[PDB]
């Protein structure tokens, strides 16, 4: 009179939920790539911003043998405050990622065991 | 002596977990919109960067009837390398999204069936 | 002849899945911070873009006591269309976040109850 058939469905439902959770993990990685990719473009833009500062006044002098160049900084480069804070951000993802992998590995071992034990009841 | 009341709670817990997973999917879409929205702003910025290149030296000549215009490229536009790679990124999200929807649809059909069978035991 | 040992494993598997889901929530917050952080950098860049517009032609005149300054807008600032739309984006995350917390709180109360009832069967 045991509801093993019902347990088989419940145990299977957990497996399907585990698979979807894993998919979210891979989808999250794709989103992280887009954000980082934008930063690479930003670095290229700072460089061009610097080139402007070089552009100030050309030929602004026809009775002098000199050219005035004023390369005043344009892109505010972050050396420490963002870098140190950004490293912390990347690291937290690393600890959470490692933790999720540990739980997933345990769920797989346990999920297989739950199913293996179920087979023994009706093997 | 069967623990159907306990199964009712377990089956219900799976339904609540399924709902939260779905919420993460919608939340993920909102995050994707913010990243893409930033790219649209970036495209507008490249345009203004191009306008600078046009600015070089105005009136830098009062004894000549000519103006020196040097529109040297400023924004490095990505035609293929990023576009081809970005398309792949968007596509992987598409295949993972389609896969998650398939698993969710199966979980709903199965979740309802697990509950429907439980009612039969105590209907 | 009841499979309580099997239920103990199934109930435990749900707890492990709940923990991983929570981790995704915290990981999602880190991703949101990176996107917003990029916007702060963008605001700094608009400012420097504005400074360029100020740079037009310096010393472009040695027989006149005047300087031509043309600060034509450079960064297209979004006052309403993006702000109003961005607020909606942040708000939807707020409603989904609040909803996920409610479901998580119910799952914890129910998860503990499912385990508590199981102990009674074999306490």
């Amino acid at each position: 009179a045991q509801s093993r058939t019902l347990l088989a469905g419940i145990v299977q439902q957990q497996q399907q939920l585990l698979d979807v959770v894993k998919r979210q993990q891979e989808l999250l990685r794709l989103t992280v790539w887009g954000t980082k990719n934008l930063q690479t473009r930003v670095t290229a833009i700072e460089k061009y911003l610097k080139d402007q500062a070089q552009l100030n006044a050309w030929g602004a002098a026809f009775r002098q043998v000199a050219h005035t160049t004023v390369p005043w900084p344009n892109a505010s480069l972050t050396p420490k405050w963002n870098n140190e804070t950004w490293q912390e951000w990347e690291r937290k993802v690393d600890f959470l990622e490692e933790n999720i992998t540990a739980l997933l590995e345990e769920a797989q071992i346990q999920q297989e065991k739950n199913m293996y034990e179920l087979q023994k009841l009706n093997s």
